[PDB]
């Protein structure tokens, strides 16, 4: 399933829609997690919340401004954390001249753009605003309330808000842990994505270390800082494989364990997230490397591995669990599927 890695769109119905944790066993029994990345839309009659026209005084407490210094494809971002502010004077700045989107035919003309200017005219991103924009009722892909094995850990399965603005970015990361994410287009411009299959994950971290060596003799995992940003032209000139794809509003994107991933957002627009796990991420969060210079997000595995992996559970405890993780297998639950 899915031999090519190639980004899957997936379509459900309102019956296939109900369970989310079902419908991720699914998508894996089809090989979506090969891609690292996979696009879920919903069904027309599925929505969130009636209307967005009542969060104009909702607080961004920690806007970032984003200076991108770099060249020829390679690029580090830094994050100058602006004074709290509100969707309102969020959204006058995102439309306004000097940050407005540019005129543009087709997305290719509109990704040259963004890898031209990237490092010019710094902008605003309302990011990791704590919250939800889920109404109470709303019971499936309800974000605030995924319902899977994560729950057992207790600020990792708490949604966050993500104000975007043109050109604002996400750099090269994994998720903590390598744990999977969910992330939904609540409304505006479209989001763009990059991904690396994880069976390739490694080409790419090989690659990174190559490009910033003193970030990679200070830290084990640098790339979990998401500073680091590489073009798809860099990406096709070291050979490394990866895919891309647009999220429009009103449509999910799931990322896999250990599924590199970078993007960028067209103009205003607000995307809700947070992190999940099925019974096959349990191998990845055991197996993690963690960035060892700031002191990050860490989960205890014991509880998971003494719950999902009894039989391992010395062994592990020991230093001698020596399991090999096969990035091609779906999760256990995607046995009913095949
Ligand atoms: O659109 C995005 N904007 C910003 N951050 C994104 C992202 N992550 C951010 C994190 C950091 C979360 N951390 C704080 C916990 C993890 N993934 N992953 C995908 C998409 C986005
Ligand atoms: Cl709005
Ligand atoms: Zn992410
Ligand atoms: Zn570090």
């Amino acid at each position: 399933l899915n031999p090519s890695a190639r980004i899957m769109t997936f379509y459900p119905t309102m019956e296939e829609f109900r369970n989310f944790s079902r419908y991720i066993a699914y998508i894996e029994s089809q090989g979506a997690h090969r891609a690292g990345l996979a696009k879920v839309v919903p069904p027309k009659e599925w929505k969130p919340r009636a209307s967005y026209d009542d969060i104009d005084d909702l607080v961004i407490p920690a806007p970032i401004q984003q200076l991108v210094t770099g060249q020829s494809g390679l690029f580090t971002q830094y994050n100058i954390q602006k004074k709290a502010m509100t969707v309102r004077e969020f959204r006058k700045i995102a439309n306004s001249d000097k940050y407005c989107t540019p005129r543009y035919s087709e997305f290719e003309e509109l990704e040259r753009k963004y890898w031209k200017n990237l490092t010019f005219n710094p902008p605003i991103y309302g990011a990791d605003v704590n919250g939800t924009l889920y109404e109470k009722h709303v019971d499936e892909w309800n974000i605030g309330r995924l319902r899977t094995i994560l729950d057992l850990v207790e600020g990792v399965n708490t949604p966050y808000l993500y104000f975007g603005m043109w050109k604002t970015s996400f750099a090269w990361h994994t998720e903590d842990m390598d744990l999977y994410s969910i992330n939904y287009l609540h409304f505006g411009e479209p989001k763009s994505w990059y991904s690396v299959p994880p069976e390739h994950g490694k080409r790419l971290e090989r690659l990174a270390k190559g490009f910033f060596p003193g970030s990679a003799q200070s830290c084990e995992a640098f790339l979990r800082h998401k500073m680091t940003l590489i073009s798809p032209l860099m990406l096709k000139k070291y050979g490394i494989p990866f895919d891309k794809v647009t999220q429009e509003a009103g449509e999910f994107m799931i990322t896999f364990p250990y599924g590199y991933h970078a993007g960028f957002n067209h103009g205003f627009n607000c995307a809700e997230s947070t992190n999940f796990a099925t019974r096959r991420w349990i191998e990845y969060g055991k197996q993690a490397v963690l960035c060892s210079c700031r002191k990050m997000v860490k989960i205890s595995m014991d509880v998971f591995v003494r719950k999902f992996q009894p039989e391992r559970y010395k062994l592990w405890k020991a230093g001698k669990d020596n399991t090999v993780i096969d990035h091609t297998l779906p999760t256990p639950e995607a046995a009913e599927f095949l």
